[PDB]
């Protein structure tokens, strides 16, 4: 159910400044993951996007998604497993349906809904919303592989 | 409420060294409320410490320190950001600091400061850092607005 | 108009800066129609502290956002020419994102080449697709719609 | 145990690492008793982006922190010795602060001296209380409380 | 010993890292003799944040450094061939630095090429000598000495 | 002034983070020499890269600080203390030479600049000296400018 930092770390080969996922919340294995990433002025990030106007990138957006989305597939085939999680990688074939609603800012919680669409062997597509305080702030449908690393 | 937008226009703090992100509650010469988020993505992480994601303790404290200089520029001159691009903040003083709870990457930092004193620029404040809802942290705390 | 535009001309026109700013150097343009553009990959940038260690792979989202910020000169020099005074009260939005396709991963040493076309535009709003090459390849593909707002 | 260390011997002891390794020599260290070390103040420093710009001052928490990191250092050298295989499993969490009183601003340039004395210690507990110095003169005064800890 | 390493293999080889890693690729390797190589220009790099503001412009000392990377590089896998197991026991030190001419600014867009030739080598110590390039012009031109040395 | 400390170089060195290598300006003598320094501390980005858990000051930007102080030494000799016509002018470095590295830089050393003029005809400056530690020799460089305008 809930995974931190620590647990993320060893699931994620993603680190420092690529890992766009703080905590998991919530995970039911090959259906759905709830997680959150939060956001403050104190990311290297906002002193170019933009000076004197801090946005979250959209496209960071839909990173923290893909990544919620690949911890998604990888702990429903084979739970949390660190061991296995060093042998394998899951990389993003496509990305469709990007749709921006809402600027993101500092101060902002960026929580990451999504579902499984559909899986077939190591494909599994996944798809959802990015919400801040109850709000759709961005949705996405993303297609990953997993592969040997 | 102030935003970040807002925050930039009265605190001379910039990266990484703006530790304040948003606040909730502001009552002239008597409280502040405010947060900043945790996050991974923050640089500070990489040193403390590998492997292990800590909030450190003295930039809990700075944060209150901000959170109460925001109060105390607002407080003297209200929002005005004329006046407030002239100025800075140095500590002079902290004490009867505790931390109790570790903050982590996924925690919300609320700020909650209160007025024990002021004169002119010197501004003496306390109170805590929460995290839902849980005291983490506890500091006393003077500081001095300067022209810069 | 001119077709060809430096890292100079860049930080005149769009608004990002580091560690945003993906585009280097500009090298066809045509107002309405198209752009050329690329950004150098080199190790030495900070992305790749964390994509990946021991392994840099320079991320998709960041490759698409390059496209974006091609489509967004073109779109912006299409409408007010090459006008920094402007440019400084606009900004351009993502609204949309599709068809994105992940071919090929871009490493240190690759020169990023986006290509992009104009499939529509009306007023404010624009619609481009394209690709990403590396030495004549594509590496991806990409359609987004974006918005010229006002910054204030 | 030796008295001088150097940059190898504090990594290899103190679990923190850039940016927030602020010690940068140990000039004196007598167990159980009182360390003396410095760090370096330069504007190459990142810190000096945001505190503050135009008017680079080094932080006054950091300075504590400084002063942490060396009694840190003494305590686990007075516990265990200059043992690195020990060090690398071991973490340290402020518990305390008190009586900080910060006099002159410290700016780039400036030779940083911390001197600790361990007020009290008891176990892993260890409480230590002194002044920063630069070229001679107290610019901060500090008294804290740090727990050292494995890595759980 | 092949005539092409891409970034996992220098890596593998040379003991720099972010941001001090300035070789991207090699292109041609001949053991004793000579080396070209190259390193990608890009806006997306934390040195142009202060060199200069709203002009970037890679420092020529940086160019140098590049130059004797690539020279370190050819020294290594002269003397032990692609041998990381070894490589990870060395590190490089600049002895001397001779006849170096700025002639044309390094600006984000271009690839920085390195040509070196080996001058002078006995055991761990490397004199070599060159160009840096960009679009088949001489940027730069320097002699350095470099030794290999165990990392103790 | 005799003195500058890092407000008054941030004012005539358009050199910024993380390029301006130069702290503090001890000694000044228009025409003559300088005497400069920048601290180094492990709490630098370059020590991530130079090297992982053997922290070594880059040889060329030793050179890079030196080259800074043989520029602030030529400006000020010219205009003295004057951040109106700094923002005007720029000191581009033409050649480096002769130069020798003696003692490795580390964390905790503070790396002095001693330079002074060798040559001054029109806009053509030679410079050249050493970085010291401790009043010993660690690096010597002969370097060449030419002052221009922005
Ligand atoms: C351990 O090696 C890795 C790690 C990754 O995160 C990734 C990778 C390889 O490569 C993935 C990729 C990207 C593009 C492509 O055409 C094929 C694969 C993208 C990615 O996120
Ligand atoms: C006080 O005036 C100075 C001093 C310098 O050292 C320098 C300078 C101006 O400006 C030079 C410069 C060179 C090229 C460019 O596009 C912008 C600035 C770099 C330099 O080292
Ligand atoms: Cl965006
Ligand atoms: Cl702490
Ligand atoms: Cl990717
Ligand atoms: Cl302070
Ligand atoms: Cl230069
Ligand atoms: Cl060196």
């Amino acid at each position: 159910s809930q995974f931190f930092i620590e647990h993320i770390l060893q699931i994620l080969p993603h680190r420092y400044p690529m890992l766009l996922v703080d905590r998991i919340t919530e995970l039911q294995a090959n259906q759905k993951i709830v997680a959150y990433k939060n956001i403050t002025f104190n990311e290297d990030v906002f002193n170019g996007h933009f000076p004197n106007k801090p946005i979250f990138p959209g496209v960071l957006i839909v990173e923290g998604m893909a990544q919620s989305g690949g911890f998604l597939a990888f702990t429903s085939l084979w739970g949390f497993d660190p061991e296995i999680a060093k042998t394998k990688i899951v990389y993003f074939m496509t990305i469709d349906k990007v749709k921006f609603r809402i600027p993101v800012t500092p101060g902002d919680r960026l929580e990451y809904h999504l579902e499984v669409l559909k899986h077939k062997g190591m494909i599994w597509q996944v798809g959802g919303t990015a919400q801040v305080d109850g709000k759709v702030v961005a949705e996405a449908e993303l297609k990953a592989m997993i592969a040997e690393r």
